[PDB]
């Protein structure tokens, strides 16, 4: 690929650092949509918010996008209390996020085994995780830093309320007590 | 990306100028699609045409591909008379728009705040905008100079006659008088 | 684009010679599809066949696939007779081409006019053309050096016979006695 | 293409060697899919594994996604016995494959004969072999080094046992005793 941006999503409600030798791009919060890779530009988004959108009608009337209320985000490490959370006290629990200017080509290596793959010879580790794929396992956003059983939430805007959500299509990899079982999987980029 | 076309709209009925150190490759006139990203050399047709198609039949009888009518173009800011325009006085409310050779990558940041977002040490500002999303946010399309309701307008090829067009698929991106609730954008190149 | 494969189509039955410069990957027929991008090095096949695939279940019976007899191609020139063709005759009736290792980028403009449009400062023309959009215009695919009213043709396998294909979704771009209604394109690369 | 990533297929029980001036990044087993190109990365799984995936809940009961049972992956040249092999003795004939770090691009050029067809000057091969076309040509993956009737097996996780799978859409490429009828191909690197 000539994925130039490359995200790190922290999974806590701390921004992470840049790695050295790459400009940080931007910084804000882990989103997978609002009704794709972890390790496109477009998982990293500015500002939190569940009702980003502005629809016009041909005229002076213009309303906030109302209909598809729901959107998806990266959770933090911290578990999400025993109880639907308000978006006004959703944002701990929110990941965060930084965009960096990659100067050269990264990868995600993954060893389904609970020993970390190493990076080729010659390339850089950028970060170590736990092999994660979604509905690509060379991309980035496979590596995720922590393994969390449900690691979304689901938000619904007219609701107001937040919690975990359980995802039909997206899978851990595993080895071939619990993260004892899941495949680990290191960043590399080549020098 | 790899887009070494960087595409500028004007949002008005004068040809914009290339950023220095680019080389204009064309013109033309803002189209969204004839019954896709304005970031993209195909959003800039060279010549105004509410029917650029012919269609062949095995033979010398060539006829105007009339089926579709309908096309959709980038409108200027210049506002749009209370009362449909035939086609032959279109062009004044057409955006114009040029494609340039850029050296380097190029995207667009974005605030979803009153304050433009600031580009990347060592890049340069190409423009500053609205951050707009369309049925990608990296991408230049999403950033347009100016904020209009109704952006688009649809011109029927058959009833020789153009209007605003509302779009129930595109957005503006909102904050988290108008024009304050809507997001800034900057569209950035590295050197 | 990093289309590093250029892709010529002759629209004779001679092999086009590769731009100066240009390392000629390989040469053959200029094919559509099998029951796609003419700029795209799938459509240079190297050797003229009707029925190309072999199917084999499982063990030593292996056939010829003949469910899906139909196959598309790019016409030259010279006039299909009135009375269709068989598969053995077809060849001096069916367009060549050439695979070129292009080291810059190349693209198509279009004028929409009678007049050929200029290549941008500093690019080089690499031939001149009729603008064809197919079922985009950035691509050198659009740009045929020759116009036919039905630039196609179809073959059947099983029925062993050619002829020319009336495209319900591929169009020419017109202008805004019948080639002066037909755009006009050049192909230009950069130095 | 810009796939700086090369996979190389054994269809042996032995991992492949990369070609001199290029890094091993990773090997293992090589993977058509879970129910793809054989020249990208996703082609080479590190460990062979007929129930890779995990599921987890919301909470802490997390399942081995056991639904989609079936995988697909490229057998060995050494034939398969006549009965149906146990999940635990099919590693010997599944394909090893490595992912080796190319410096240039690599292209796959094919005959549609008997002869081998010739790399472009300056152009190194890498390797020869059959070809192949699956549901591109351009692609290292349709280049496989030994032809076999039957290239794939099936497992089934579930009923824990594998064997040779009838696809209906992949195809090999014909000539214009049953290997002379086969197209020959030519993987070449550019220097």
């Amino acid at each position: 690929s000539i994925g130039y941006l490359l995200v790190k999503h922290s999974q806590t409600d701390q921004e992470p650092m840049c790695p050295v030798g790459m400009n940080k791009l931007w910084s804000g919060y882990s989103l997978l949509y609002f009704e794709q890779d972890l390790g496109l530009a477009g998982s990293c988004l500015a500002r939190f918010s569940t009702m980003p959108f502005l629809y016009c009608n041909p005229g002076d009337v213009c309303y906030y996008a109302s209909r598809n209320d729901k959107s998806y985000w990266l959770s933090t490490t911290a578990p999400l209390p025993m109880m639907p959370v308000a978006e006004d006290e959703i944002k701990p629990y929110i990941s965060r996020c930084s965009v960096c200017e990659a100067p050269a080509i990264a990868i995600a290596v993954h060893s389904q085994d609970v020993s970390i793959p190493h990076c080729p010879a010659g390339w850089r580790s950028l970060w170590i995780g736990y092999s994660f794929l979604m509905h690509s396992l060379v991309s980035p956003g496979s590596c995720l830093e922590d393994f969390r059983a449900t690691p979304f939430i689901e938000c619904n805007g007219g609701r107001g309320t937040c919690h975990y959500y359980a995802n039909k299509y997206s899978f851990w990899l595993t080895t071939i007590l619990i993260r004892t079982h899941i495949s680990r999987c290191q960043v590399c980029m080549k020098n």
